[PDB]
């Protein structure tokens, strides 16, 4: 899918996992993000298409997408040990990595 | 001194790290953010006064300032490798770990 | 593939990345080890059989190899950014996620 | 304290860590060994004597023991929340920031 699309996935779901009140909500609403952080990945932005896809600000701009994956994997392994709140919490932690790749490719 | 001291020494210097011209400027600033964290770090809270010294609200709390101080650290590194530019942002990723502090605890 | 094989394709390719002349014999050899690891997060352990798909001890030995897939990740950046002896490192550091698992699950 | 006594206060601890049937064993011996590495820190190995107190080689080689303190500090949080194993097995991955400075520096 889309960039944006992705992306709209992501915010949509983030404010999903912030007001559950169900851990398969916010379980469910992960593997969402998980898979569109997949997606957008291989993927250009705007502000870089004219830059090489070997590009460091390329590279960067997708290992922004490699991190964001990892943080939205332990956040997946906390809702499936039981700890719904500590999820949300991480989740709300994702909002850096989110904040750290719109400052600077947005 | 006082937690609001240092708390009013760590953002009037992240502001100044933000608009910085100077390397010494960015040097400077965050090891005042540096001894103003380790200040604070032995420090109670107005909303854990309540709550034991040894707490695990208390724990989290300190450790909150412990992980400032490693952040604030890395920064350092970069600044005397010369990398100005590179620190100004590891500088701006601080700014989750001062949100995540604030929002559980202020 | 099979297990063994794919711990047999890690271990004969760090071996390949440490006595490394080429960058691009860094670089093919840790893709190796990343699709062995690959492989090898879908694979139970002969000490875990009897041990649940969703055991913590299950989900702790797959993340064992989720933590190698990441390592492995930031070492074939640093091959690609031209940093041969700095992956070869990346690639040395591998050996305690190796243990980790090794001293817990064989 | 001198360098070698250090260096022997954190070996012989971490043995001690690893054998231990008490909790304040290992507490007691991570604390030590926290000692031991803040020491140590502000110490010149005999291989970067000739290199410069500001030598990117001795600003690594000090960043080995900034490591391993954090690392430390982590397994002495889980000692007092009651977690004598999980502290052990923190104790146990120490080994791999003592082996990076060895093999790299002794
Ligand atoms: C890069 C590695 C990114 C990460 C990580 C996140 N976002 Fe993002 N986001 C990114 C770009 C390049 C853009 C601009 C899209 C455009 O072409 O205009 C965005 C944009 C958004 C938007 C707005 C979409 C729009 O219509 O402009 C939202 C709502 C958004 N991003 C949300 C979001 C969330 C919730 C993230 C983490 C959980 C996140 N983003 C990370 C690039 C990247
Ligand atoms: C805890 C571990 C904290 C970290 C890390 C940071 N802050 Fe903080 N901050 C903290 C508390 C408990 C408070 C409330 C103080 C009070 O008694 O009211 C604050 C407050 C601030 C303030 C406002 C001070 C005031 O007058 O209320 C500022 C401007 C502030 N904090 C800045 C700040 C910055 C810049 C940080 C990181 C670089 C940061 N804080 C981290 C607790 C903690
Ligand atoms: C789990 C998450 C593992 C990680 C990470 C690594 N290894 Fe491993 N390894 C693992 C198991 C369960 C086993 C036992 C296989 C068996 O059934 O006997 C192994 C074994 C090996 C072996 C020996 C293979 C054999 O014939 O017994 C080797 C040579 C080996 N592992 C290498 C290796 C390397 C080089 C790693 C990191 C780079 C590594 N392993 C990580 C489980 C896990
Ligand atoms: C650097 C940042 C180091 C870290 C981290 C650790 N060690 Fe170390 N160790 C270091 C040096 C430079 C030396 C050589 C000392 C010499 O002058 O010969 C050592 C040596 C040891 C020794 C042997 C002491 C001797 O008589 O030569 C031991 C037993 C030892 N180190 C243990 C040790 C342990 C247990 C560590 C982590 C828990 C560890 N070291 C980390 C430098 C550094
Ligand atoms: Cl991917
Ligand atoms: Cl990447
Ligand atoms: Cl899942
Ligand atoms: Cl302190
Ligand atoms: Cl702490
Ligand atoms: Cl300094
Ligand atoms: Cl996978
Ligand atoms: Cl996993
Ligand atoms: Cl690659
Ligand atoms: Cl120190
Ligand atoms: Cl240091
Ligand atoms: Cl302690
Ligand atoms: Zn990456
Ligand atoms: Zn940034
Ligand atoms: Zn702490
Ligand atoms: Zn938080
Ligand atoms: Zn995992
Ligand atoms: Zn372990
Ligand atoms: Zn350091
Ligand atoms: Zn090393």
């Amino acid at each position: 899918a889309d960039l944006e699309d992705n992306m709209e996935t992501l915010n949509d779901n983030l404010k999903v996992i912030e007001k559950a009140d169900n851990a398969a909500q916010v379980k469910d609403a992960l593997t969402k993000m998980a898979a569109a952080a997949a997606d957008a990945w291989s993927a250009t932005p705007p502000k870089l298409e004219d830059k090489s896809p070997d590009s460091p600000e390329m590279h960067d701009f997708r290992h922004g997408f490699w991190i964001l994956i990892g943080q939205i994997h332990d956040a997946l392994h906390l809702a499936n040990e039981g700890k719904v709140k500590d999820a949300q919490e991480a989740a709300e932690h994702l909002k850096c990595t989110c904040n750290h790749c719109h400052q600077k490719y947005r």
